């Protein structure tokens, strides 16, 4: 029923002290970790990882909580889903394989993953590539009229259980339809492949999933902004080698500029606007793939 | 459904924009009582009666809510922004002969009611706001703890039909959580039964939930671009007016209310009341109280 999108990658449930990640594998070098967003799963690498794995070990991993990964159990401060916890169980996974220093790209929140372990664990990476983000602090903090509308679900899907929930609940194959559909440059849902939306739709046909989701928003709004408050405040900055792309009509372009941003946060950071929308390695997957072959390599 | 205005006549008023309901009751200077969000002219069923006895009282539906008519939204949302909505509701005291009258409004109706004060001044008396900023305050001030506040306010504004898609999975969910979350107490102990039973009914209409969400989209941006045309001009509301805000209320997480009605307002009075947002069902007696010592002064 759900097309397998990566022919030859073999498939992995990496066990964690939190629950179990699974991973997509293949390829083979140097060890590159994929972490996918919102509401998507790691299919959505399906087009650019065959391109990576021609020189690197690809892992293409659902989130905690995501996909096929287990759903550790939150608590009240939505704990195993602040993005501090993900990056750890992550580390905890990818030394299961052996990898404690690799690369790393992360799209949407699989990206706050990866910046957020860059920031707590510098030492594990060689290089980092962050897709249509800003931190999460630089969006709260530039939160007004423009921007309250725009991400809207940033406040929705952080509103205390079970009020998301519910109301996701009364049409999900629309919601998700309607997120993939609306952050795309088309506005339709054509720069998908049919057989990864099917993966989208159906892990947010679970309820439990969307309760994931939201349990990471909640941490998005509460945890993971005080997390990266500490930072700024501190004046911590990313010193691994960092690229930072985004679409040209994204998320992140449109409250700022994204490397201008960046800058900030990071000591070594190069960036490239890509003609995509949010979903750069389904939209562009051919400038994706392009950039992060080279910055990887 | 229940008659909480015993005593109260009913009226259908027409208008070019559509029907206009409203219980009329009592008898003196005439006033107008706006109700907002998630709401009909029902949650006034408890001041209502100590109001009439010193004014002809006129409870309406607003536009689109309860029972009045529901005109075709368009892309601008344009007959749910405030300013569409007040001169529907000016026709309509016109049908019956107020040219110049008192007017109350709380939560959406508020929004109405200061947008109608702007525009059209000469129309009123005096004017009372209940626990509402205007809607330019709102958007504003909306940082990250406003907007996971009132997360509504960009919710319900998501162009259709997201929220209406999602709301009508469980509709009685939706309307009893923003009646329940926004009281002092934070259930529905507050609200008379039979009225949350109006407030149920209405919200069960598909058509009427649009028109909500229309309502809110008009707040996101004609509301805020008149508002703002307003505010940069330094155009101030003339009308005598006073803002009451519940201790627990909206307006008084985003700002200081008094402090900021005196921008928008050059003859403002103001007073909290110890209530979550919905003070004329909360806080009957203070409401009530304050609403009677406002209307009957000068």
């Amino acid at each position: 029923d759900l097309a397998d999108l990566f022919p030859g990658f073999g498939s992995e449930w990496i066990n964690t002290s939190s629950g179990r990640i699974f991973a997509r594998v293949g390829g083979d070098g140097p060890p590159l970790l994929l972490l996918h967003g919102f509401p998507q799963t790691h299919v959505m690498w399906h087009r650019v990882a065959p391109k990576l794995a021609e020189r690197f070990k690809v892992i293409v991993a659902d989130l905690p909580g995501y996909g096929w990964s287990d759903m550790p159990e939150s608590d009240e401060q939505h704990t195993p889903y602040t993005k501090r916890a993900m990056a750890k169980q992550l580390i905890e996974a990818m030394e299961q394989l052996g990898h404690v220093h690799f690369a790393l790209a992360g799209h949407d929140r699989g990206a706050r993953v990866s910046y957020r372990l860059a920031l707590d664990s510098p030492g594990r990476l060689s290089k980092l590539a962050v897709l249509d983000i800003l931190p999460t602090y630089e969006y709260w903090q530039r939160m007004n009229r423009a921007y309250a509308l725009k991400i809207y679900h940033w406040s929705f899907l952080a509103q205390p259980a079970p009020l998301p929930e519910n109301l996701l609940g009364g049409d999900p194959d629309f919601y998700v339809k309607a997120k993939l559909a609306s952050w795309t440059r088309a506005g339709d849902l054509s720069a998908f492949d049919p057989r990864a939306v099917e993966h989208y739709r159906i892990a947010f046909a679970d309820p439990m999933r969307r309760h994931v989701m939201c349990e990471d928003y909640r941490a998005g709004a509460y945890a993971d902004f005080e997390h990266d408050k500490i930072d700024v405040e501190a004046g911590n900055k990313i010193p691994v080698p960092m690229l930072a792309l985004w679409g040209a009509s994204g998320i992140a372009q449109s409250a700022a500029t994204p490397l201008d941003v960046w800058r900030k946060w990071a000591s070594d950071v190069q960036g490239a606007p890509i003609e995509s929308g949010h979903f750069l390695p389904e939209e562009a997957p051919d400038q994706t793939a392009e950039a992060l072959v080279r910055f990887f390599s």
